[PDB]
């Protein structure tokens, strides 16, 4: 009921082409590998995918292994940073918080509130996945967070992107460093996002 929806999490951004083997045996072994699930076995129990929206549902044995999937968002599957969030009809159960308790080294959050150092990169080739436009910004040091905007209709880039740096101090070097930059057939706009967003 309200407890199965406790139980699932929807996960978006996912590869062309992925079958539901492929999805259930990249988060059994991460989560296993990565120290997140609480007793023997796989805590995966079923993955339901969505093509056409490019979206699946994973349902997970247990309540908190639910939970401690959310430290996956932003995770990097064939490329793409997959972004893992709360069904819309989730509520919590009482005695339960619903955000994890752990952090995942090297996992960087999909989710990009907005703030003072919160970047737009704009002119992006639309042909970079998730992964080789973070391992652009990274030159400048760890992101802490990052989203790729994709066009649902081509399932590829609409060419923009958000992020925030690990060091608040570095925000003013990375504009300087990226805004201009040539990148292939298109120069690199790269600016405060509160400065075009609508
Ligand atoms: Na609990
Ligand atoms: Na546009």
């Amino acid at each position: 009921q309200m407890t199965r929806q406790a139980r699932r999490l929807y996960v978006g951004n996912i590869p062309f082409g992925i079958t539901e083997e492929a999805m259930m045996d990249f988060f059994n072994a991460q989560m296993r590998l990565g120290g997140l699930t609480q007793a023997p076995g796989n805590p995966v129990l079923a993955v339901q995918i969505n093509q056409d929206k490019n979206f699946a549902f994973l349902e997970f044995r247990s309540v908190d292994e639910t939970t401690q999937a959310m430290a996956f968002d932003g995770i990097i599957f064939q490329g793409q940073s997959l972004k893992i969030r709360r069904p819309h009809d989730y509520q919590p159960l009482p005695g339960m918080s619903e955000n994890p308790s752990v952090y995942v080294p090297g996992v960087v959050s999909t989710v990009v509130p907005d703030s003072a150092h919160k970047l737009f990169i704009g002119g992006l080739p639309n042909y970079l996945n998730d992964d080789q436009v973070k391992e652009l910004l990274t030159s400048f040091g760890p992101l802490k967070a990052f989203n790729l905007v994709k066009d649902s209709a081509t399932g590829l880039s609409k060419g923009y992107a958000f992020c925030e740096y690990v060091d608040i101090n570095v925000t003013d070097q990375a504009i300087a460093g990226l805004n201009g930059m040539q990148l292939g057939d298109k120069k690199l706009l790269v600016q405060r996002a509160s400065v075009g967003a609508k």
